[PDB]
RNA sequence: GGUCACGCACAGAGCAAACCAUUCGAAAGAGUGGGACGCAAAGCCUCCGGCCUAAACCAUUGCACUCCGGUAGGUAGCGGGGUUACCGAUGG
């Protein structure tokens, strides 16, 4: 099941994109380093998140540790990523 | 002369990009005033294609690194098309 990326789901939707990624940013960064963050709210991209980190611990300690956190008052669906990304 | 096209002018007009000020708006963007980048319809209309915005209503739990919900608003100075018009190269 583990990978490097996660993938974030059941977020809110009412939330701005620029914003999403600060506060995302700014929440996950204390496990591990961030080299960039894929957000879109096309109908196929509402309510989900990329993360690309370095290390797989630091992610699976960002998965395991807030895996139901009610971020922007809606439960976060936390679970890893399949394909690494094109960069 | 009319009409339909056309723009190498003539002649009298017209409009106003960017920026600034101010109002409206959630925004894109619009109005107004200043100001001219340009414009032969840069007059007017979103019917069609594009592009831009996404606050609200409805829809949506979706695995991307082409871009993609409905709806609504917007752009006519992004094309198409509709509709109106000044000048007239011994002009076609
Ligand atoms: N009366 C009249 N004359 C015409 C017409 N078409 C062409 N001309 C003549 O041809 C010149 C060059 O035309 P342009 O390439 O469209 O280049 C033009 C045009 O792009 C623009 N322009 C000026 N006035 C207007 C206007 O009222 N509407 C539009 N759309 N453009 C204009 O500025 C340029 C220079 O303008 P001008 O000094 O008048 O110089 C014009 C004008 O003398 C027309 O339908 N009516
Ligand atoms: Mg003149
Ligand atoms: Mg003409």
């Amino acid at each position: 099941r583990p990978n490097h990326t996660i993938y974030i789901n059941n977020l809110n939707e009412k939330i701005k994109k620029d914003e999403l990624k600060k506060s995302l940013h700014a929440i996950f960064s204390r496990f591990g380093q961030i080299l960039d963050i894929l957000v879109s709210r096309s109908l196929k991209m509402r309510g989900q998140a990329f993360v690309i980190f370095k290390e797989v611990s630091s992610a699976t300690n960002a998965l395991r540790s807030m895996q139901g956190f009610p971020f922007y008052d809606k439960p976060m669906r936390i679970q890893y990523a399949k394909t690494d990304s094109d960069i």
